[PDB]
């Protein structure tokens, strides 16, 4: 007998087609099962056994049936109305490109959008297997952890690195080529899929190679809708416990998010849900009383004490520091520009990022003001006897720099003229010479996360009002924006 | 590229004119591509639910397929200005229509400038200004 | 005995702060000290290299700047 027949015989069997392969297999087969387990006959022995499973022709029969799909993506996510339509666009187009083509698809945006489920939800509509592939720091593994060919790698990170090109390249990707295996291997039909924050990291040659969609970040509306009909259901099924045994009203939902989460996502969204889920079920148990309803005036005694200030309930006015409205790789936030006043020359250092496009704009405020000054109330002779420190907090992705402008400028006045900026205004802008206020970059996020925080008036650049179309419902309709061309014009709205 | 017919989708002169003009100002034509598939996607979907073999994108329904307008192409909306002059100048990525500004302040006849450091620049600019210096 | 506890020792000092930090090892009483030697506006910091620090201490530094 021997074990000469245990593997062989299951090798010719119908799984392993190709003969590219078998030629390296039989070959390494008919090796040396001369002699017994050697510590030689240790080593190539493994090697046959990943190279059992690999798939070769397991296809799974992909049913594309749009009337579905298009509506399990509103099973398993709640907006992101947009974003599905081009799902399915994605999907519409397959059906008919018989053979999925180079462009494959990177989800953008803050953390905890969805973005990892959507790519998983895409695959449960084409009924193809998921894979998850970490690039933090090798689809080699993959396929394997699918045995099936047909699968959906979810290159998730894309952006945490330090040249793959090889793998993705419509020509090339047919051919497959790796390493400690050496032998070409064809990904035609694998659906790639990537995720990403900092569309920077991610290197030009990919960015080309991928096409993009991003997922925005949501309203309290939104992601109340969210808690409610996905989110608290999921955490109570999976705390194991029964609707009937833990209810959250409507405000306290609310409250959990204006008080205990300041993200664009619903991560730390749905960490605090699970808290309670978790100190629900403790009740559960001990107590057994078959319901527990948490509410605005409970909710302490279940997540903690408050956690973020909503609100300029809280605040008062200050002088030389305005709030602008800044574009995180990570959503609307909301960063406060500082200007501080000590004797000496025309020169002015600023701190935080060391910004060599910071100082560009911040001495052009400033050689506003060095203009339009009587008219502005303030003592002439200052660019000569003062020196001014600006900080602008880190956080504003770069080609957002210069959307400060009017921020900086606003600042160095109200420090200035010792007057002070209304805190409940929020601004964004880029400056020049003359004072004009040119056009910035993403209102939609900025505004969104402006009214995460709670902010009345948001005054922005004049040329962005067609801009304001598309900022949903529920949060243009808590703000008024004040649009502004010049800097009197904000300085007017922004100060008192 | 997006598998479908000749026969299932056209769009009009008229709107491929509109579709440059208006969301792309590039000197290749990249960003023209792109709008282009944003366009042959949008098509598909359509072919493959409401079945309709053939879509007709037009200079009116182009917002219908590839969003609002992104670029301004004309001096509609802008108005003159000020000491602000537009310059063409040669980017590494075709014609491109920067925009100088000068501002004044009570001082010295010293002149500080901003943007490029530009050593380049100083014998220039402190040369339009030594013209004005005469002519006056 | 091995640790000294309170102030029946310890005597006021001068441009030299007890700050509670907080140590992978619990609260403890780090002492942050300034001397002054006569130069320049600059200020060079010792101890952890700290590109974190400097920010901070040219504020409390850019602090002083002004009220004065
Ligand atoms: N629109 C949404 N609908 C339902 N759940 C969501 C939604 N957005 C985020 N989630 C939460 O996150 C998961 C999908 O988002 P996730 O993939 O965690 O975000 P990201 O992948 O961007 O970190 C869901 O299972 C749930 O945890």
């Amino acid at each position: 007998t021997g074990e000469v027949q245990t593997l062989t015989e299951k090798i010719e069997e119908a799984g392993m087609p190709d003969h590219v392969k078998e030629t390296a297999l039989k070959e390494l087969n008919r090796y040396e099962k001369i002699p017994s387990s050697s510590a030689e006959s240790s080593v190539i022995r493994n090697y046959i056994d990943w190279l059992v499973a690999l798939p070769w022709t397991d296809e799974t029969d992909d049913k594309l049936d749009l009337k579905e799909a298009g509506r399990l993506l509103d099973e398993e996510h709640h907006g992101l109305e947009k974003v599905k339509e081009r799902i399915l666009e994605y999907l519409a187009v397959q059906k008919l490109t018989k053979s999925l083509k180079g462009p494959i698809l990177c989800l953008a945006g803050p953390p905890g959008v969805g973005k990892t489920s959507l790519a998983k939800s895409i695959a449960k509509s084409l009924g193809r297997k998921f894979v998850r592939i970490s690039l933090g720091g090798r689809i080699i593994q993959g396929m394997k952890k699918a045995g099936k060919l047909n699968p959906v790698f979810l290159l998730d990170e894309i952006d945490k690195m330090s040249a793959m090109l090889e793998v993705l390249d419509p020509e090339q990707n047919s051919s497959f080529s790796d390493h400690y295996i050496e032998e070409t291997f064809d990904l035609s039909k694998v659906l790639f899929i990537a995720t990403a924050n900092n569309l920077a990291t991610i290197p030009g040659p990919l960015r080309d190679r991928m096409e993009i969609i991003n997922i925005a970040g949501y309203t309290e509306i939104e992601k109340l809708e969210i808690v409610k009909d996905h989110l608290l259901p999921k955490q109570i099924k999976e705390h194991g416990l029964k609707k009937s045994n833990l209810q959250l009203r409507d405000q306290a939902i609310l409250d959990i998010i204006r008080y205990y989460t300041r993200e664009a996502g619903v991560r730390s969204l749905e960490r605090q849900l699970a808290a309670i889920c978790r100190k629900a079920a403790k009740a559960i148990v001990a107590e057994e009383r078959k319901r527990i309803t948490v509410t605005e005036k409970n909710l302490q005694d279940f997540i903690g004490k408050r956690i973020f200030r909503y609100g300029q309930a809280e605040t008062e006015d200050q002088v030389g520091v305005v709030t602008g409205l800044a574009y995180t790789t990570v959503g609307g936030d909301t960063l406060s520009i500082e200007v501080s006043l000590s004797p000496g020359k025309g020169k002015l250092i600023l701190t935080g990022k060391l910004g060599d496009v910071m100082r560009e704009s911040a001495q052009a405020a400033f050689s506003y003001v060095r203009s339009k000054t009587e008219e502005l109330g303030i003592e002439p002779d200052f660019h000569e006897k003062y020196d001014i420190h600006i900080h602008v907090p880190e956080g504003a992705v770069p080609k957002d720099g210069p959307a400060a402008g009017i921020t900086m400028a606003t600042a160095l006045v109200s420090a200035l003229t010792g007057r002070a900026v209304s805190r409940e205004v929020g601004m964004t802008g880029e400056i020049t010479l003359r004072g004009r206020v040119l056009p910035i970059g993403g209102l939609k996020e900025k505004a969104l996360g402006a009214h995460r925080a709670g902010l009345t008036t948001i005054i922005a650049p004049k040329d962005n009002e067609k801009d304001i179309e598309d900022i949903p419902e529920s949060v243009r309709e808590g703000l008024t924006f004040i649009l502004a061309s010049h800097l009197d014009e904000v300085l007017e709205h922004a100060l008192v």
